[PDB]
């Protein structure tokens, strides 16, 4: 696969497009969870060379605009991109499922805490612009799982549902990995399914970043000790816990700071 | 048959299992009480079997004389399972529930009508004395009814710990049932759907009535989860679901709603009673 | 057919009463994994008086494997050949080597951390990870380890048995729940009254007691401690901290149980 294909702007979208090649994808039926204005279905369908791509989206007018995209990015590859229709959050719908159960890998790039501060602004202009062109959501909490105490329920939320409706298929998921690989290894291993992390770079986060999240997680589960993981350097040379980070932003304003982002394969016994 | 507008957190469950479509099924009620939704799911909704068992033991044996003089005919197609079964907690009911098509129940919850435990009393006393026994006041069950064994359930934390941990049971045991139950909707329709699709169902809402809660109902657990951060200590937007009107046009959440019975006492406030069916993909 | 009183640990009441609920558990001509193989005692004790066909297992520290299986050969010569541990460093099964035995497996055993060990038992002298399950809804009693290797079994052996080991301070019906919430049924096999060491923490216990359910909201729990030897006298965590400061040498005891969970099935 060439370099030019990954996102060249959004390094979350680029570990996340880097993993779905590594991921192998040619020749199988794909569902992306999250389709948005389609890019990554043309990347999956021009590049990893996917047979089918379904998908869908909370906004029920992304669909569309996922489909404009696709031919004008991919159109040789057009007519092998199947959207599901409708408002559909996770895979909730008659539809969404039908489709999903018929699906070898089911991927994602899914909210979380530690996402961008701006990815849900981006999201709502993105679509105006391409919904003619040529506020919501609501991106809903999922509090009760027990791996929102990380951050990560609607994640969890998901695994949930694919186990249960595609029980022999792949799940591919794009994580920010400021918990460690323990702890996101564990989200899948407690909902049945064997994680391999495909791939994973180190990003720099935007300029006041709010991290009070991680430090008060990292103080909460210290009795060895558990660590953040953030990085003073795009080598990920130099490691900070959150702490340390926080404090090296406190001083100084303009200070980088770096976090792993990885794709975690889940793939059931 | 009178549905009892006594009592519509009843009425909404029988209601819902008429569409639940139980006829010629194998059903299994977990608190089956004294069979009166035992007797309903015979007569009227024409399920080829009924099993259930109830925590207090002494309730099977009442259960089934109960139906005997409510569904005379279709009085047997009903077998209880003996014993203080809690939830399906013994090889009996288990291997029942293994065998029904349909796992049904209006089971204990964070609010439930405050009068619910005074009333399953009272009607167990009337029933043994439909049967002709002058008892003492053994129509009730102390403490068991725990709460403690549950209260780490993901949904515990808006009050439905109990029903989760039945579908954790009826999952394992028979992959295949659906599994119908009762939920005062206070805690919104969006969560309880979450509740079957987190446990490997995918629900529908069968029925639903608005219910007028009682006057002296404290609803401040409601309240606190408005105010309650994440899991991840950040702030929640979590609204619950009350009405004004009987109609549930009006809509309210718990802290408005304890607004007006902190101004108007006397204020009525309503909730929603819903019951959702969980299918196995 | 003697009771091999002889063979059960005398050095330690925990490994005691799980090598007492192994015998019981009727391993005889099966497949038996251990997560956590230690030296390997309690194989040698599940091969030789045990009688299980086979037996593989792990450890988290993987110079283990190897001492494990000297001592098997050292105690169970003419069973030794039985025993085929599965190398390296395997946090519960996370391995493909893991799960490939445990998929195989009649029957998984463990004697796990959990909230409420010995204070000695980490010390070796021959956890670590933890973090990553704190999730786990058991883990507010301190079983969330426990809780993790039950969604690991389920789903690579899901017609395996789980044998557990586990403290009790919190209670028989949490402990059963632990597994009816995870797709099994329970049966307590076994279960001792032992003495915990004086100078034991159970802050954690007396936690359990004061706390708010997670509602909530009023929640009334009892922690099972007992004064006597014989679980004659009962005490609350709170009860028991309470003579620890009337005398720094209160001899306090708790019930240590094994548990085997069953698939449904
Ligand atoms: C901006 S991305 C999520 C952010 C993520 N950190 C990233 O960089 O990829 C959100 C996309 O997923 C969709 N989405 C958000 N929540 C969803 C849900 N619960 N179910 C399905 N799609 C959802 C949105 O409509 C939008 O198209
Ligand atoms: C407690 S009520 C609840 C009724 C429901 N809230 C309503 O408002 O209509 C239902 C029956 O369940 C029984 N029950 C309570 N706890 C139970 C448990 N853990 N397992 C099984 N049955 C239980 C009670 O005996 C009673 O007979
Ligand atoms: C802490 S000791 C057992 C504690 C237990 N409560 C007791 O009283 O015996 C755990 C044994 O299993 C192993 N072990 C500890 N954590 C483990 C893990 N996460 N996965 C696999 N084995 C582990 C250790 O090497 C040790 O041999």
């Amino acid at each position: 696969a060439p370099e030019f294909a990954f996102d060249p702007t959004d390094p979350w979208t680029e570990t996340f497009q880097r993993g779905l090649e590594i991921a192998g994808l040619g020749g199988k039926r794909v569902y992306e969870v999250g389709i948005g204005t389609g890019i990554n279905v043309a990347f999956m369908l021009q590049i990893c060379e996917a047979a089918l791509v379904s998908g869908s989206d909370l906004d029920p007018r992304l669909a569309g605009l996922a489909e404009r995209n696709v031919r004008d990015l991919a159109p040789r590859r057009a007519d092998r991109f199947h959207p599901v229709e409708g408002a559909v959050s996770l895979i909730d719908t008659p539809e969404a499922r039908a489709q999903v159960g018929r699906s070898d890998v089911i991927v994602g790039c899914l909210p979380q805490v530690g996402e961008p501060d701006d990815v849900r602004l981006r999201a709502f202009r993105t679509a105006q612009a391409a919904a003619l062109a040529a506020h919501y959501y609501p991106w809903a909490e999922f509090d009760s799982y027990p791996f929102n105490s990380v951050g990560l329920g609607l994640n969890e939320a998901l695994l949930r549902r694919t186990r249960a409706t595609a029980p022999a298929a792949d799940v591919v998921l794009n994580f920010g990995a400021r918990v460690g690989s323990a702890v996101l290894f564990e989200l899948f291993e407690a909902n049945g399914y064997v994680p391999e992390k495909l791939h994973s770079q180190i990003v720099l986060q935007h300029a006041g970043t709010d991290i009070s999240f991680f430090v008060a997680l990292e103080n909460a589960l210290a009795q060895r000790e558990f660590t953040c993981e953030f990085y003073g350097d795009p080598e990920g040379a130099t490691r900070l816990s959150a702490t340390e980070a926080q404090a090296l932003v406190d001083t100084d304003s303009a200070a980088e700071i770096y976090h792993e982002v990885c794709v975690i394969r889940g793939r059931p016994a």
